[PDB]
C-alpha cells in the first residue's frame, strides 16, 4: 500500500463542457467538506438548469451524424477508454487520496479496492466497444432484415456519494463504449474525483462535448437533467425516494429511458450446515464495508436456531475490533459517515431498535468530538416489524434474526419492497440452487458476500431498480435497436 | 377468402379471472358498438380498481414458487402456446368476423393478414420458451458465476383498439413464453376478441390465474393497473398522451417496469432514382392501411423535386379507387373510423390543412349518413409548420412534401419528437445504408413499407416508445436477470 | 403404456430419393433380423456407390439457388418439421413396435422414452429454424459488414444401430432446420424405422430431394458417402474405429466437414458423502440402460473406500432383479444384444475380466437357446490396466473400482483416450463444481446420470468425438458463416 | 513512414520451449534467405519429431488443472495479450524490417498494414478473454444445466510464409484468449518474426510452456504436429494439397480438431452499372497485393460485355506503373516472390496462358539477374477451361473474363472446388444482396476488395477450408463446450 508523499492540492473545481472549464451561469459556488474533520476542502461551481442546458447542447452537437465521435471506428472508442484507464492507473495515488479525503473512505480500500475496480471496469468496457453486434434476421417474405445496435444519444448520469469514482466509471464506461455522449452530475457531497477524471478525459483525447460534467445539487441540476426535453436517457443511483421522482419527471417530459439503482434491505440466510466462521466473516464484511454505506449492505442476517447463539457471539467479537478515526491515518479500520443528515438518520434508527425491544449487543451510539462517526453496532433478537428490519439504515448497524423453517425464512426474506441482493450460506448443492432460485433478488451470493466484478450484471428486482449495469447485459440499456428491412427480388436461404 | 356462413353470436362478455367468468364487483356494464352502423353489439362487464385487485391476486398466486406455472418445464410453456395457436387457427373465421364487425377492419385483411399474424407470432413465441438462456461468466477470483433469465412476475398489459387481436398476442405471447403471469386490459372500444381468446386459453389448458382479462375504461381500470403496488411490469400501446400518464404513475407507485409503443409521424423519403410505381404503391399502402389507424402510418412522404409532380398525380389516381361501406360486405375496400372522438379529430385536422394553405388534391370530407367514414384524402404542397405535418392524424390522410437536398430532407425527417418508423426509396446501395443509419427511427424500410414480422424487433426512438417487442430482443423485457455467484476452492479455466 | 393391437406388417423397404421409392442399381437386397428370435423380418434394398451418387445429385438439385427448399421462408422450414413431429406422434405405436422388434429395445422404453425424445427433439429443432441469426459487425473503416448463417449444402448422415430413430432425428432435425438437404445411411442392422420416417417426410410435404434415405452396408454405402466429392458435410455416430476411417476419407477427398459422436469409457465418481441409494440407482441405470448399448454407459464407477463394500452389495442386489426375454413381452426388463459380432465381443471381454483377476459378483455368461442375450454382470475389485477398464464393452457389464484420494481418482478418471461423459455423486457444492471443472468429458452429471435433453449440447472431448449435437451450440455445425462487407460513403455509429 | 536507422541484427534463432532457448535434439540447423538478393540471413535450429514431443510435453504441463495458466483470471489472460500488443507496438520498426527483409514484403506495407493488423488483432483478441461465456439452459425435468466454454488443450499451429507475423497472431491470439496452450511451427521460408515474438511473450510474462515455437520443415515438424497423440487441435494455413494431408493424419492418429485456411481462385463480378474506376482499382489491388501471394487474390475478374474493353485498357495502364526491386528501397512498388519453387510454378502457368490462347496484355516474364521477380502480368480473353482460370497461381497475374448473362456468370463463378472469397461491383441494392447470397464464398466484398478486419469472421467454403478465424465466431473453434447437469429437488422457472 503506497501513499501520496505530498499533501493534496485540489485543482479542478469548475463545470466541464466541450473539454473546457466554465464558471456557473449564476456565478454561484458551493462548499465541499472532509467528513472526518468537518472543515472545508474547496469551493466548486454550482450548476443549475442554465448550465445543464449548455452541457446538453454540447453533447447533442458531439452526437450529430457526421461528427468525430459518430464517424470514428468502434475500435477507436475502445482505444480511448483503454487510454483513459492507463491515465487513471497513472493518477491512482492522488485519486485514492481525494476519494478517502472527500468521501470518508478508508484509504487502503480506496487505493486497493475502489481504484482497482475503476481501472478493471474501464478496461472491461473498452473491450466491448467493437464487439457490440446486432443481428441478421431470416424474416418471412422476399426481404433482407438486419439490426443496428446504435447509441441512444445524450445520456444524463447522476452519480451517488457512496462510491463516487466507481459509480462514475460504471456509468460513463458502458455509455461511451456504446458510442453515446454524456452529461454527468456528481453528488453534491462528492464532486471532486469526477472533475479530476474530466481532466483525464480531455488528456486521453476524447472529441469535445462527448463527456460534460456539471456539479450541483439534486433538486436543481438533477431535476434539470431528469426533466430535460433533449436528454434521451437518464441513469440514477441513490435513494429509492429520489428514484421515484426521477422516473416521474421522465414520464412528464419526453419519455426518456430511465435506469435506476436504488436502496436495499438485503438478507443473508445462514443454514445449520454452513461453515460458521466463513459465514460470520462474510456477513460481517457484507454489512460493515465502507461504514455500511453500501446499497448491498447485508442488513438482515437470518441464522438457523441451532447455531444462532454462536453466530451472534462470534459476530460481536468481530465488531468490537474496530479502530475509529481519520480514514487517511495508518491502522484506522473505520472512517466517518458522509454528512450530518445521514449521521442523524442512523442514530435515530439505532434509538428505535433499542426502544422497540431489539437486544443491543455492542456499540449503539456516536463517537468523537468532530467527524460524523458511529460506533459499529450489532442488534440480536430482531423481529420483522421493527424499523431496523424494514428501513435502509445506510450505517454500520448489523441485524441478526432467528429462524427454524426454510420455507418460512424465504417468505420473510422476500417480504420487502426491496430486492437488490441476498447471501445464502450452506454446504448443500440442492439448497444453494433452490434457495438462489426462490429469492427475489438481483444478485445472490452463495458462501460469500459483496463479490462484485465487471463481467457480471448487477441490479435490483422490485423497488431496488430498473435495468442492469455491467456485463454483456448492462450494455443493452445504452443502445437503441434499429431494424432495417430491405426489399430484394428473391430470397435464398 | 372463406366466410362465416352464420350471423355472429357473441358469448364471452365477462371478466376472466382464475379460468372462470366473473361479474364486475360494482355490477356495472358498458356498451360495445359496430362503427359501420353505430348500433350496440352487446353489454360487457366493466372492470375497475376492485376487479383489477382480484385479478392481480390471482396472477400473483399462480406465480408463487412451487406453483404449476413455475414448476412446469420451459418446453411445456411452449407446448401450451403452440396448442393455443392451433385453437386460434381453428376459430379463425369467427375471430376475423368479430375483429371486422367490432373494430371496423376490412374482413379480407382481418382474415388474411391479422389472424395470420396472430397465429404466426404465437408460433414464433412458443419456439422461444425453452431457448431463453442466461450466461455462465468467467468472473475474477475463485468463484463460479451464472445468470438465470427468470420471469419478472405479474405483467399488466393494456391493449389498444387499432389492432386488438394482433396486439393482444404481441403482448401475451412473449410474456407467457418467458413464464410471467398476465392481467390484460383490452381497449374499451374493442374488448370482444380478447375475451374469446380467454376462452381458448382455458381450453388450451393453461393453469388458472396465468392469464386474467379485465375489460373496462382507461382512466379507471387502466390507471388501476399502472398504479398497482404488486404489478411488476406494465406494457401499454396507445396515444403518446396516455403513455406519459402510465410512466408517471409507475414512478409514483412501485417503480414497475414500463414498456411503451406510442404514436408516430413516420416519414418516407423518395429519391429521384427510385422505382416510382413501387414507391407510390408502398407509400400509399403505408398510409391508407386500416383507414390510416396505424402507429406506423406513412404520414409524411418527402419526394425529390424532379419526380414530385408525377408522384402526386399517380398517388391521387390510386386514392380515388376506394369503395366505402360496411367492412364485412364483398368488394368494399375502406371501412369506418373507430368512434366519434377519432372521427371528429380527423375532420378537424383536415380543416386545418385546407385553412393553413395545403393543396387538397382529393377527398377532404365525411361520407355517408351512418358510420364514422372519412373520404381518403391527399394533401400536396405541405410544409413542416402545418398541423397536418406535426400531429398524428390516425386517419386516411396522406401528406406529400417536396425537397431538393438530401442533407436537408434528413434534418426535416428527424425534426419531430416521434420516431417509430421510416421508409427510404432508392436504387443506390450507398444511399440505402447511409440514409437508414441517419434516420432516428426504430424501423427503416428500404423500397417497401409496413413489412412487420415476428422475427424482427419493433419499437420507437424518442417519444414513440420505450423498449421493443418481438424478435430475440423483445423477450429481454419480460425477463429479470438474476446473477448467482458461488464461492469455490480453486477456479480452473 | 398402450400397445399395437395388430401384428406388425413392414411396408417401406426401398431406397428413398426425390420422394419416390427406388430399387438398388445392382438389384441386390440384404436381410434384416429380429435379435430376440434370430429370424428374418424382411428384405431391404442394398444401396452402394451408384445409389449414393443418385441421392447426392437429387440433394444437390433440391439445394440449388432459386429452388423451393432455398426460397421458402425460415418459418416454413420450421412448419414442416413441426408437422413431421405431429405425424411421428400419430404413428408412435407402430414406430415403437418396429424399434423394439428390430433393435432389441424394451418396448416400454421405445414407446415412453425413445419416441418421446424423437418428438420432443423435432419440436425443439422446428423452433430454431427462424431464430438462426447472423451478426451485424462494427468493422473498422467506411464499411457495412454483416454475416449470413447460410446452410452448408448436402449433408451425409450415417446413423448407428443403438438408437436408430432417436439418432436419425438428432441428425436430420438440426440439418433441416438450418436449411440443408440430407442423404441418410441408416445402420445395416436397423434400417426399418428410418424408411418409415421417410414415408412421413413425403406426407409432411417436404420438397422432393430434401431428404433421401439410402440403406446399405458401412464399407460400401458409408464409405461412398465419406469419400464423395459433392457432399459438403458428413455426420457419423458409431465406433471410434470407423470414426477414424470417416475423418481420413474426408481429408483424402474434398475436405468435407466431419462431426463424430463415438465411443466412451465414461466414469462415475461416488464420494463418501454421497446419497448412497441415489448413487447406486443412477450408476446402475447409467450402465444397464438398453443392455449397456449406450455410448454414455457408466462403465467405470469409482467409489470411495469407506462406502465401497455397501455400494457393491446394493449394486449386486439391483442387478439380480432382471427378467430376460423378448422385449415386446410384458414384464420383461432386459432384451437381447443387437447381433452375433457384438455378443461375441461382450463374452470375450467378460472372460478377460475373470482371467485378469477381477471379482465376478453376478452374471458372467450367456442366457437362452436363441437370441443374443447376456446375463447382467457386475465386476468388483477392477484395476485400471484390465481390458474391462480400458475397452468399450457395449454390453450389460458394470465395473466398480476403489479409491481413497480425490486428486488421484480424477487422474485415473481422465487417464483414457475417451471423454464423452462423467457422473459425480456428492452433497458438497465445492466438490460438484471443482470435480465437474476437472473432468475432461463433454457431459458431466452431478447426482444423476444419463439425463439427455434437446435443449443441451452433447458431444465428446478427445477421441469420443468432434463437435456437438443439439442445443443452441449444435446448430452451428450445420451452418456456413458467410461474411458480406459493403463499401459506403461515410459510416456513422 | 519511419525507418530503422541501423542495419538489422538477428538474435533469436533457436527452438522456444518453457520460455527458454533450446538447440535441436539432432543438432541440425537450416538456412534462411532474403528473396530479393538470394543470400543467407542466418542459421535457425531445425525442429523434428523429438523437438515437437518436448514442446507438447511442456504445453501439456502448462495446461494441467491447478497450473498458473489454468488458475489465473480470464481478465488476466486478456491483460497478458494487451501487454504483448504494447510490446509489438514498441518493436514495430524492427519487426516490419525483418518481415520485409525475410518475406520479400514491401516495407511500407509491412509497417503500415501488416504490423497495424497484428497490433489491432491482438488488442481485439485480448478483449474477448473475459467475455467468452457459456449458457444456462432451461432443460426439461428437475435439473439445473449450464455450459462451460473450456479451453480445448494443446493447440498445434502451422503458420504459412505469405503473412508470417499476421497469421501468427491470428492463430495465437484466439487460442490464448480462450486459455489454450500452443505449439507453433512457423514456415521454413520465414521463421524469424515468430521467434522475435517468442522473445516478447517471455517479456510480457506469460507462464512458461504456454507458448512454444518449434521452427522446421513441413514433412518433418509439421507432420509430427498433425500426427501427435497428445495435441488436441491443429490449425493450418497453406496449400489445399498439404491441407488434405493434415486432415488425413488427424483422422489416422487421435481425431484431433482440424481447422484449415487454404487456397482460393476468388472471382470478382463487375456489372455494367458499376463505378468503373472504383472497380478497376479494387480488382487491381485485389490481385497484385503482396505480389499476388494472397489466398484471397482476385484471380478471376468477370466483366460485363458493354464495359469489358474499357476495363481491360484501364487495368493494363495501372499494371504498367510498377517499379521492381528490393522491397526495403524507397520508391519500390513490387517486391520478389518467396522462393524458386513458387517462382518456377508462376512462370510455368504464365506459359500455359500464352499457349492455351489467352491474350497477353502486359508483363509475361521474369525480371532481373538476382531475386525471384515476376513482371506484373495481365491476361484478357481468358476462358474457364484454361489452367490460369482453374489453378491457384499465387503470383502477380490478373485474369479478365467476359460475360453477358448474370445467371450464367454466377454459375461460372461457383464452378470451382475453391470458395474463399468473392467481389461484386454494382450500384444496385437488389444485385448486391442477391449476388452475395448466391456466391458460395466465405467473404463477399461489395464495391471493395481485400477488406479484412479483426471484428469479422474469415474462412472458406468447400476446399478453401474448414472453420473460421477471428470475430465472435472464430473463438468457438478454440473452446470445448462442456455441459454440466445437476439434480435439484424442485425446479422453479
Ligand atoms: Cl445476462
Ligand atoms: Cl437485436
Ligand atoms: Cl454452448
Ligand atoms: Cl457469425
Amino acid at each position: 500500500l503506497p501513499v501520496l508523499l505530498t499533501d493534496l492540492k485540489i485543482q479542478y473545481t469548475k463545470i466541464f463542457i466541450n473539454n473546457e472549464w466554465h464558471d456557473s451561469v449564476s456565478g454561484k459556488k458551493f462548499p465541499v467538506f472532509n467528513p472526518a474533520t468537518e472543515e472545508e476542502l474547496c469551493q466548486v461551481e454550482e450548476g443549475d438548469k442554465e448550465d445543464v442546458d449548455k452541457a446538453v447542447k454540447a453533447a447533442r452537437q458531439a452526437f450529430q451524424i457526421g461528427s468525430p465521435w459518430r464517424t470514428m471506428d468502434a475500435s477507436e472508442r475502445g482505444r480511448l477508454l483503454y487510454k483513459l484507464a492507463d491515465l487513471i492507473e497513472r493518477d491512482r495515488l492522488l485519486l485514492a487520496t481525494m476519494e478517502s479525503m472527500n468521501g470518508g473512505k478508508l484509504y487502503s480500500n480506496a487505493y486497493l479496492n475502489d481504484l482497482a475496480g475503476c481501472i478493471k471496469t474501464l478496461r472491461y468496457c473498452a473491450g466491448w466497444a467493437d464487439k457490440i453486434q446486432g443481428r441478421t434476421i431470416p424474416i418471412d417474405g422476399n426481404f433482407f432484415t438486419y439490426t443496428r445496435h446504435e447509441p441512444i444519444g445524450v445520456c444524463g448520469q447522476i452519480i451517488p456519494w457512496n462510491f463516487p469514482l466507481v459509480m462514475l466509471i460504471w456509468k460513463i464506461g458502458p455509455a461511451l463504449s456504446c458510442g453515446n455522449t454524456v452529461v454527468v452530475k456528481p453528488a453534491e457531497q462528492t464532486p471532486l474525483t469526477a472533475l479530476h477524471v474530466a481532466s483525464l478525459i480531455k488528456e486521453a483525447g476524447f472529441p469535445p462535448g462527448v463527456v460534460n460534467i456539471v456539479p450541483g445539487y439534486g433538486p436543481t441540476a438533477g431535476a434539470a437533467i431528469s426533466s430535460h426535453m433533449d436528454i434521451d436517457k437518464v441513469a440514477f443511483t441513490g435513494s429509492t425516494e429520489v428514484g421515484k421522482l426521477i422516473k416521474e419527471a421522465a414520464g412528464k417530459s419526453n419519455l426518456k429511458r430511465v435506469t435506476l439503482e436504488l436502496g436495499g434491505k438485503s438478507p443473508c440466510i445462514v443454514l445449520a450446515d454452513a461453515d460458521l466462521d466463513n459465514a460470520v466473516e462474510f456477513a460481517h464484511h457484507g454489512v460493515f464495508y465502507h461504514q455500511g454505506q453500501c446499497c448491498i449492505a447485508a442488513s438482515r442476517i437470518f441464522v438457523e436456531e441451532s447455531i444462532y447463539d454462536e453466530f451472534v457471539r462470534r459476530s460481536v467479537e468481530r465488531a468490537k475490533k474496530y479502530i475509529l478515526g481519520n480514514p487517511l491515518t495508518p491502522g484506522v479500520t473505520q472512517g466517518p459517515q458522509i454528512d450530518k443528515e445521514q449521521y442523524d438518520k442512523i442514530l435515530d434508527l439505532i434509538e428505535s431498535g433499542k426502544k422497540e425491544g431489539a437486544k443491543l449487543e455492542c456499540g449503539g451510539g456516536p463517537w468523537g468530538n468532530k467527524g460524523y462517526f458511529v460506533q459499529p453496532t450489532v442488534f440480536s433478537n430482531v423481529t420483522d416489524e421493527m424499523r431496523i428490519a424494514k428501513e435502509e439504515i445506510f450505517g454500520p448497524v448489523q441485524q441478526i434474526m432467528k429462524f427454524k423453517s426454510l420455507d418460512d425464512v424465504i417468505k420473510r426474506a422476500n417480504n420487502t419492497f426491496y430486492g437488490l441482493s441476498a447471501g445464502v450460506f450452506t454446504k448443500d448443492i440442492d439448497k444453494a440452487i433452490t434457495i438462489s432460485s426462490a429469492l427475489q433478488a438481483g444478485t445472490v451470493w452463495v458462501n460469500c458476500y459483496g463479490v462484485v466484478s465487471a463481467q457480471c450484471p448487477f441490479g435490483g428486482f422490485k423497488m431496488s431498480g430498473n435495468g442492469r449495469e455491467l456485463g454483456e447485459y448492462g450494455f443493452h440499456e445504452y443502445t437503441e435497436v434499429k431494424t432495417v428491412t430491405v426489399k430484394i427480388s428473391q430470397k435464398n436461404s
